[PDB]
DNA sequence: AGCGTGGGCGT
DNA sequence: TACGCCCACGC
């Protein structure tokens, strides 16, 4: 089972990992460590600060397999290369 | 479309 | 524990 539980009395959520649940608290706490250098807001992860960081240099490392267009996020990519099918 | 952001891991 | 993938869900 997952024995790790948030002691927070409105939350219920339970959680197998101690650093789950440790990522987790951030959400009650509003704790925000990671920083944009460019427009100075505040992210509570760490990858999700980089992917928001090509936002504005407009970096898209992930390019579709079937027509090269390309994506700042992999799930963009995924998102969009089904479209290529026409049933 | 563009993107925040939590969940579920692997390392 | 931190780091950073994929993966979802949501607007
Ligand atoms: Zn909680
Ligand atoms: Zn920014
Ligand atoms: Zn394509």
């Amino acid at each position: 089972e997952r024995p790790y539980a948030c002691p927070v009395e409105s939350c219920d959520r339970r959680f197998s990992r101690s650093d789950e649940l440790t990522r987790h608290i951030r959400i009650h706490t509003g704790q925000k460590p990671f920083q944009c250098r460019i427009c100075m807001r505040n992210f509570s992860r760490s990858d999700h600060l980089t992917t928001h960081i090509r936002t504005h240099t407009g970096e898209k490392p992930f390019a579709c397999d079937i027509c090269g267009r390309k994506f700042a996020r992999s799930d963009e990519r995924k998102r969009h290369t089904k479209i290529h099918l026409r049933q």
